[PDB]
């Protein structure tokens, strides 16, 4: 069948010229809204939050894990890098690489984490262990970040990824300590704004990781606590024909705004 929602969707999506993936968990029944769920799309730097929670679940068996320093050399920055370049020739802490990859999506810190999970394969192993058979991380920053059409590496589907930030940042996928660090990593994200939260209402609260790479690709998943609703889980993801595409966060603001006013 196809829902209202889902019709205002492929409005959007026509009028937007690209192909957009939606996925929405309504945690008060576990209602899903799904446009494209099952078609692969770019994850970009939303992956961040597979390979931090994948460190969070290694601290579940070392407590000072989180305290580990790890080394930033000149030769580790990359081509975005606000909070590591700052940290050359010095150390950080696995916390402040799993900050700085949430809140300031920084690519070394990013790389960090994949190294500290033995390669983007460490990523995709922590994603199954947790039931995502959908996810797959194949490269560092920032060549995951392509985006080529009809390329599978470093993809998932809409639903897999929503059903997964669920059980990671509301269920039980981590400790009960290592989900409040998640959660609030997420909700003291600094670039979201223009994204899933600018199509929400004001008063509703949101975590949420961004993504963007070539081919027009912006991305965003989010945790959202509604005024007076059970909380959600919203996965939008677009990308466009051209390599050369400007970002579109003004597509998933849209996306979110729809989807808030089908519930
Ligand atoms: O966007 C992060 C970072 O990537 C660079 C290239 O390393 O720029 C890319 O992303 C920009 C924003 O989407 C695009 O405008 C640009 O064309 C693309 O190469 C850096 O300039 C930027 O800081
Ligand atoms: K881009």
């Amino acid at each position: 069948q196809t829902s209202a929602v889902q019709q205002k969707l492929a409005a959007l999506e026509k009028s937007s010229g690209g192909r957009l993936g939606v996925a929405l968990i309504d945690t008060a029944d576990n209602t899903q809204v799904l446009y494209r769920g099952d078609e692969r799309f770019p994850m970009c730097s939303t992956s961040k939050v597979m390979a931090a929670a994948a460190v969070l679940k290694q601290s579940e068996t070392q407590k000072q894990l989180l305290n580990q320093p790890v080394e930033i050399k000149p030769a580790d920055l990359v081509n975005y890098n606000p909070i590591a370049e700052k940290h050359v020739n010095g150390t950080m802490t696995l916390a402040e690489l799993s900050a700085a990859a949430l809140q300031y999506s920084d690519n070394t810190a990013m790389n960090k984490l994949i190294a500290q999970l033995g390669g983007p394969g460490g990523v995709t192993a922590f994603a199954r262990a947790i039931g995502d058979e959908t996810f797959r991380l194949d490269r560092t920053a920032p060549t995951l970040n392509t985006a080529i059409p009809g390329d599978p590496r470093d993809t998932t589907t809409p639903r897999a990824m929503a059903q997964t930030l669920r059980q990671l940042t509301l269920g039980h996928a981590l400790g009960e300590t290592q989900r409040a660090q998640l959660v609030t990593w997420l909700k003291g994200n600094t670039t979201g704004a223009a994204s899933i939260r600018a199509g929400l209402p004001t008063s509703w609260t949101v975590g949420d990781k961004t993504g963007s790479g070539d081919y027009g690709t912006t991305n965003d998943i989010a945790v959202i606590w509604p005024q007076g609703r059970a909380p959600l889980v919203l996965v939008t993801y677009f990308t466009q024909p051209q390599q050369n595409a400007e970002s579109r966060r003004d597509v998933l603001a849209s996306a979110a705004r729809i989807i808030a006013e089908g519930l």
